[PDB]
């Protein structure tokens, strides 16, 4: 196994569907009191300005990449789908910063627009071995410019 066993930035994030077949429901909550975010330009250490317009015009999707959950039993197919969309922010701010793992009858997952800066609490985080929080927003573009 890895922490980084990502099938090279596609839909990995779409796996977490798969926690649905515990469905043993360890824990009670999942959602959390989420609200708008900031707008502005967010990156791990430079963005890349002064881009062309046919990129721009191209496609614009920003918004902001955050959930942290290691339980057994996570029945929401549909919003892992969901999860590929904030992925596309990530981008803007790095370059993906997300990771899988599976382990026995329960996943867990991990997903942050910096991903480094990330790691540090990530290493408390997933020590818990018992989290289910979500946090998934795009008001104003929250991250990608």
């Amino acid at each position: 196994r890895k922490k980084k066993d990502i099938r090279d930035y596609n839909d990995a994030d779409m796996a977490r569907l798969l926690e649905q077949w515990e469905k043993d429901d360890d824990i009670e909550e999942g959602d959390l009191p989420e609200h708008k975010r900031p707008s502005a330009p967010i990156d791990f250490s430079k963005l890349d300005p002064g881009k062309p317009e046919s990129i721009l015009k191209m496609t614009k999707k920003g918004k902001t990449l955050m959930m942290f959950v290691t339980v057994s039993g996570n029945p929401t197919e549909k919003e892992t789908e969901e999860i590929t969309s904030l992925w596309q922010g990530s981008l803007f701010n790095a370059n993906y910063d997300v990771q899988r793992f599976i382990v026995g009858s329960d996943r867990a997952i991990f997903m942050l627009r910096d991903g480094s800066y990330a790691w540090e609490i990530k290493d408390f985080l997933v020590s818990q071995d018992r989290c289910a929080e979500v946090t998934l927003e795009g008001q104003m573009y929250p991250g990608k410019g």
